[PDB]
Order: C-alpha cells, then structure tokens, then sequence
C-alpha cells in the first residue's frame, strides 16, 4: 500500500494533465428549435434538464407518470420562454409509449433529441427484493429505452439528425450492494448506449449523436443515502454541457472516469501497463 | 501480447489453488448444447452431481447420456429458463428429487441478430428474460440454502458483449451488460453481507463455434472451439476466478480500450 498509493498518485497527476492539453475549446452546438422529449421530467435530473433545454430555446415534450409534477415542470419551463407539451406516459409500458408517440407526432412533430431519464429503484438485498420490483426496474430503466428509441429513431435516421441521451448512473460501471437489480438495469443502459453508438457508426449514420449520463448519488430523493460516505441543478448543467459538445460518456463529476480505472486495475503489473500505455 | 506471456508464466510457475467440486450438486442451464453441454462434461469428469436444464428435451438427455458414460449421476429437467413460474416450480422438483444445489451455472441464452429497427419486440423481451431476468429467479431460488450452509458458487455465463458493444446486437449486448452487472453487484453484496463461503464467476468468451450465431463480429482467425471454453470455465471455477475471459488476454485489451 505504501508504494501502491504513490503509483496511483503519479497516475492521477498525468491523467488530469492529458485531459488539460486536449481541453482546448470543444464546440458548443445550438439546440434552439429542436424537439426535445424528456422522460421522467416531473422531478429531479429530468425536471432540471427540461429547465436547461428551456433556457436553450428548444421545443419541449415532457413525459412522466406523475401528472402534477410534469405540469409543475412545464409551468416553470414556460416561464423561461419555451413551448412545452406534457404527456402522462408510463415509460415502462411498450403500448403506452407507442400510443403516446402517435400523439407526439400529431400535436408536436418528429422528436430530434430523446433524453431517456425515467427510472425506478427498490433498494433491498437480493432475497428481500420482490419479483414485481425486479421486473419493473428493467421495464423502466432499460426496456423502455428500447421502445421509445425504436419509435423515435426512424425519423432521426431519415433526417440524418438526432441525439439519443441515455441517463444511466455510476451503477452502470460499478456494482453497489443492496442494489443488484438496479445496477444490472443500469449496466444494461450503458450497454444499450454503447452498442447503439457502434451500430449507428456501422450503418454510416453520421448525424445521430449519443450521450450517456452517469452521475454519482444525487440529492433528488430517488434513494435516501449514498452508498459511500451533489445537487440536482449541477447534474442538469453537466448533462446540457455534454449534449451541446457531443460527449459520449458523461460522468458527474467528470473526474469519476479516473476512480473507475482505479478499481479495474486493482495486480501490480495491471497499473504498470496503464502507466506506459497512457504516456504515449 | 506481453501481459499474456507473463500470465502464461504465472499460470505455471505459481499455480493458483484448485478446489474440489466432487459430490457438489451442480445445476447447468442451457446444457442441451454448446458451452453448457461441454461444461457438464467437465463437471462430470470432476465427479460432481448434475442437474441439467434446457427447453430442448432431446439435447439435454443426449448431454446426460454422455455425463453418465463419464461416471457422473445426472438428473434432467425440461425447464424454460426465461419463465419465472417454470423456474420456481422446477426448483421444487430439484429439491424433492436431488437436493440443495451448491453450484449454479447460468448458461442458457438467446440471440436474435438484427439492427434496432429490424428487431421484433417479442425477441427483445425474450432476450432479457433468458439472458438476465432468468438469472435473478434461479439465483433467488437457489441462494437461501447456499447462505445457510455458507457454501456455494454462482457462475454467470455472460460474453465479451457484456464489456464492449457490437453493431446489430443491441438487445443482446444490453442483456449481457446486465449479466456482468448482476455478477458484479452480487459479488459485492455477498461480501457486504459477510457471506465468505459463496463464490462468483463470470464467463466472458469471444465468438465460440457453437452455432449460437453464424459469424464473429470481427476478424478472429483462430476461432474458439466449444471444448476450450468448457476447460477455461472449469479452471476458473476451481480457482475462484471472478472475471474469466476466453481467451484470457482479452482482459488487457478491454482495459486498454477504455482511453481517449
Ligand atoms: N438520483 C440519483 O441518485 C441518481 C444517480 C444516478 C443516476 N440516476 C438516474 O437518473 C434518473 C432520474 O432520477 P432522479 O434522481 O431524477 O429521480 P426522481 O425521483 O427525482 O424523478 C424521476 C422521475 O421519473 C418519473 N418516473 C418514474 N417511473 C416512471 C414511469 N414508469 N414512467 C414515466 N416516468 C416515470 C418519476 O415520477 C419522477 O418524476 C433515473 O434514471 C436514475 O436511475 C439517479
Ligand atoms: N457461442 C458464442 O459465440 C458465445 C460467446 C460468448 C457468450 N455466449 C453465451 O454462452 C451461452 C451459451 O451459448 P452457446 O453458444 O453454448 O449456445 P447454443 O446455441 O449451443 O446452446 C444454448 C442452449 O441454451 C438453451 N436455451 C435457450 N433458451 C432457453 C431457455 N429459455 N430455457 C432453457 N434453455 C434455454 C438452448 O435450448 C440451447 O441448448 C449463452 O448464454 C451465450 O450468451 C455465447
Ligand atoms: O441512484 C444511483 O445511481 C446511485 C448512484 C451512486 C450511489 N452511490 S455513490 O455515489 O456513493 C457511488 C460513488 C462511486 C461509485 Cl463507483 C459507486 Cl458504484 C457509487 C448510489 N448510492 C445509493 C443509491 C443509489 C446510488
Ligand atoms: O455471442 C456472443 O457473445 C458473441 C461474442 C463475440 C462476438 N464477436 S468477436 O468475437 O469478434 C468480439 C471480440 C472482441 C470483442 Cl471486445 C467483441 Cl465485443 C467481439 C460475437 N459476434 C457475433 C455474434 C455474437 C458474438
């Protein structure tokens, strides 16, 4: 541990020095006039992402099972100057999503930015979880991503223009005890974004971008406490910056991309390779 | 290249301790063919008691016939491992006829290769049901006895897909990423709970010539034979290896991939 701590310290110094050389102005795009669909926008990350998009002069479409919350979000987005359309949609229900997309096309148009934010969690050890909760976790956290993307993606492919934002979590990269189904569904969300990015690239679709939001514990009341001993508005600012600069893997806070490559390289020769493989 | 030469040296010069799985009750899902079938043969040589599961009745019986020629005691069950009800009822049968399973190999899996807009919702759901949801119900059913006896082994057969994406396999890659996640969190939760006796392994092979899919996604000229992956998995289980890559050297390539 004495020589291992000093090897990781020298690693982190040169990693935050490489990201500082490449740091020269990344181009910020305009999302003004774009049709943005935000799922789970009735509170937290979704609600504040909607406010960020409202300031950005985007056309908003807000989805959520909570009718009151989504209307409260739309009211404040309209105060910001944006046009907003709210839909009470269960984003874990394939039928509901497909029918609601028919409504969105009729009342608003063809969605150009999709933010798969809606999510659920039922904290418990595996043998205390209920099957009903496990299935519901997968339905909202990943299966729903498939049906909404499948519905909205044809028009994006037609116009060679779109952005699929997958709100996952640090959970999609590292496990957490007592959150097995949730971590699994979040790992599936990272996978979905990953394979989608490679399939879009393989198909030659140059105009559809992808982003993956992986924040640590956020004070939104989603869960009562963090697993290891971050404000909602900060994560919204981090996500909007990522989207506007076409960042594929957005970590909140950014420096967590480093902590993740500190557990994965945790034999002595595993960190040893990550040294000379990086400084070139 | 250099790490694989050093890993070959460590494997012989300082061999990791092998444990005995003789007399252990091993349940292998999707044992009617491929990785599952050859894992069953490896466990049969290891003198384990086998419970083989699969939707293919003929194939699972053909596998049992060979495990019995190898000297092992085998019980087969036609179980749909994507069906929660079927799994729960079949575990009641296993406990009545065989006993408390001590090693679980979640190997059953499905795949329907297609670009996102050509996939069918029926196939996407079925991919999740067999490749990850099924892992939850079988583990949830078999775990209570392992926790009681502080002794067990949960083997999750995932894929390189669970670490890196592949075009035209989005639902499959997503379900495999979920399998890696399930294994990782299971490991940490067992550790957090103080359960020292239940081990976990994750099998992540590259393309294996089992007819699961027609061709590999990338130019892999020395293709993986089915019997090799079975040998790699048995070595991993006997040495309590948590993340088993087939071939082993993919661990440095995937760790290396995560830059710029
Ligand atoms: N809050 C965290 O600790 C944290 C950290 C990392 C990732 N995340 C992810 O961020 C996302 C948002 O979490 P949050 O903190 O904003 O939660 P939140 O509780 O503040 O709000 C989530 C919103 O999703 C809605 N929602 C839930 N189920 C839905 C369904 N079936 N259909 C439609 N809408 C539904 C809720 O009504 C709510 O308005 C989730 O995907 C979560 O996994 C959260
Ligand atoms: N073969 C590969 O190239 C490859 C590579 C890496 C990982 N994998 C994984 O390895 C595992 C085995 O693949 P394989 O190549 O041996 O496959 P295979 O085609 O040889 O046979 C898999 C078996 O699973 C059974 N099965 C499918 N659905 C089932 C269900 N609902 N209930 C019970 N049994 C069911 C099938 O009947 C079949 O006998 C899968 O989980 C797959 O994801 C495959
Ligand atoms: O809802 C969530 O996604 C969520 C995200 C992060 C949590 N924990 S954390 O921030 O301490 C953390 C930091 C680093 C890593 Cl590597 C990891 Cl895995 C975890 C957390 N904890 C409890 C309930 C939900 C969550
Ligand atoms: O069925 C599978 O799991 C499977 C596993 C691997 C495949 N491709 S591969 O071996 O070329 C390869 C090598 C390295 C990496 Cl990193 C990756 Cl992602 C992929 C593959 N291809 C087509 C259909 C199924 C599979």
């Amino acid at each position: 541990i004495l020589d291992l701590l000093l090897l990781l310290l020298t690693i982190i110094y040169s990693y935050l020095e490489a990201l500082v050389k490449v740091f020269f102005p990344r181009k910020r795009k305009s999302v003004a006039g774009e049709i943005v669909l935000i799922t789970g926008a009735g509170h937290g990350i979704g609600r504040w992402t909607a406010y960020e998009f409202a300031k950005q002069k985007s056309r908003l479409v807000l989805w959520d099972i909570n009718k009151h919350g989504v209307e409260e979000t739309a009211a404040e987005c309209r105060k910001l100057g944006a046009t907003v359309h709210t839909f009470v949609v269960d984003c874990g229900n394939r039928e509901d999503i497909y029918n609601s997309v028919k409504q969105v096309k009729k009342e608003v148009g063809d969605v150009t930015i999709l933010v798969n934010n809606a999510g659920t969690v039922y904290p418990a050890d595996l043998l205390s979880t209920k099957d009903e909760e496990i299935t519901k976790t997968f339905e909202i956290n990943i299966l729903g991503h498939f049906w909404i993307t499948k519905a909205l993606l044809p028009s994006m492919i037609k116009r060679n223009h779109g952005h699929i934002v997958t709100v996952a979590s640090v959970c999609g990269h590292e496990g957490i005890p007592y959150l097995i189904p949730y971590c699994s569904s979040k790992f599936a969300a990272v996978g979905f974004h990953r394979a989608l990015t490679l399939e879009l690239q393989a198909l030659g679709i140059t105009g559809i971008k992808t982003s993956c939001l992986c924040p640590v514990f956020v004070n939104t009341g989603f869960t009562k406490n963090p697993s290891t001993r971050l404000e909602t508005d900060t994560v919204a600012r981090s996500l909007i910056d990522g989207i506007l600069t076409n960042k594929k893997m957005i970590f909140v806070p950014s420096y967590y991309n480093i902590y993740l490559i500190l557990d994965k390289f945790l034999a002595l020769a595993a960190i040893n390779h990550l040294q000379n493989i990086q400084f070139e």
